[PDB]
């Protein structure tokens, strides 16, 4: 299990906190996930499931069982043809498992390339990039029920995904992802919607880009554009695009024409959250260890050694003060430990 004491949580999330865990353990597979359980309920300690750690603020030691997904295995579990249903275990980092697809000549993951964290977090989140979302893909996951330890198969239904969240999120600790399907295919014409990543493909000479195509541009355009964790610690866009009624909506345009939205299906306007904390003067602001991107709003940054204390006392000045000046409030992306 490579048990350890009072071990440095630093390596393990993105953002770079140095909080102590009071047990770390690694699983390798759903033994090694029924033993750490089994150890964190005999020694009378919560369990806390970590992935990659790159949606993970934690703001004090944890006083728990640090259990890091670490099971490896992908598999293709059926051929039919135009689609091809796919599986890796938990611990499976995401973006090498979109490549393992790619390489395959299968699509549908492309748009989700050089997302951080694994696979076993990404139906937790809806992991969301580029007009696409896991649950586009999502075929179903084994999950192990924590209030007894049984195994429980959800489809996309059972799973209720919703805009950066899930039943997983929303039942938080009620459930361990230990492995996701994937629904992925071929031959499928690829809908590339106006903008930079069909631009660039343009410029190329592409036309009919094939999936590994749009994975080149946008991982170039990510890694163009968005703080790496490795250099800056951060996790990511740290706030989620409001939504707001058409009420709300028609005032706020009223008070600010260059105002960034988008008109949903439903009728409400997501509003662009960047802008909101851009347009609240936000943008580079730095406070100590702890700032905002100089260009991305919405990426919350750990300059070196800051707590996450820190960065949550930062987020929330943010929120009150859009709040303040919009009448919106911005809902943080990143789970807070
Ligand atoms: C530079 C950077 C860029 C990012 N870009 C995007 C993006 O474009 N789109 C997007 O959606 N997200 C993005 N993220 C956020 C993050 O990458 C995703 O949310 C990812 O799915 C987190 O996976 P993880 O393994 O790191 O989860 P962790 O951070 O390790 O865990 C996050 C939550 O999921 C729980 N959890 C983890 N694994 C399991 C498991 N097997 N079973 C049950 N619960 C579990 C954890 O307890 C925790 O609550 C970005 C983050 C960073 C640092
Ligand atoms: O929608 C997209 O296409 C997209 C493209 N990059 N990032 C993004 C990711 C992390 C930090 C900041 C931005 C997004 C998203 F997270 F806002 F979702």
């Amino acid at each position: 299990l490579e048990l350890q004491e009072h071990c440095s949580l630093k390596p393990y999330n993105t953002f770079g906190i140095d909080v102590r865990a009071r047990l770390l353990a690694h699983a390798r597979d759903e033994a090694d996930v029924r033993e750490a359980l089994a150890l964190a309920r005999e020694r009378g300690l919560p369990l806390l499931v970590i992935g990659g750690g790159s949606n993970l603020l934690l703001t004090r030691d944890v006083e728990a069982l640090v259990l890091r997904m670490a099971s490896q295995g992908r598999r293709i579990v059926s051929d039919a043809a135009d689609s091809v249903l796919v599986e890796a275990e938990a611990g499976e980092a995401w973006d090498p498992f979109v490549q393992w697809s790619l390489e395959r000549g299968l699509a549908g993951l492309e748009n989700l390339s050089l997302i951080p964290g694994t696979v076993g977090a990404a139906p937790m989140q809806n992991i969301g990039a580029y007009g696409v979302e896991l649950k586009d893909v999502f075929d179903s996951l084994t999950a192990l029920d924590r209030q007894d330890g049984t195994l429980r198969e959800f489809d996309r239904q059972a799973c209720r995904f919703g805009y950066r969240d899930s039943l997983f999120k929303q039942e938080p600790d009620r459930w361990l992802i230990l492995r996701v399907r994937l629904r992925l295919t071929r031959r499928e014409r690829l809908h590339l919607d106006y903008g930079p990543v069909r631009q660039r493909l343009e410029e190329e000479g592409i036309a009919s880009p094939t999936a590994r195509d749009v994975s080149r541009v946008i991982c170039a355009i990510r890694r163009e554009k968005l703080p790496d964790p490795a250099v800056l610690g951060n996790a990511g866009s740290f706030f989620k695009n409001p939504l707001v009624d058409a009420t709300q909506a028609e005032r706020l345009r009223q008070a600010f024409p260059d105002l960034v939205g988008y008109p949903q299906a439903d009728g409400r306007l997501k509003l662009a959250a960047g802008w909101l904390i851009d347009k609240g003067g936000w943008k580079g602001f730095r406070d100590g260890p702890v700032g905002v991107h100089a260009q991305q709003a919405l990426v919350l940054v750990n300059h070196g050694g800051a707590t996450g204390a820190q960065v949550r006392a930062l987020a929330e000045r943010i929120q009150e003060d859009v709040r303040r000046r919009f009448g919106v409030e911005l809902e943080p992306e990143p789970n807070l430990y």
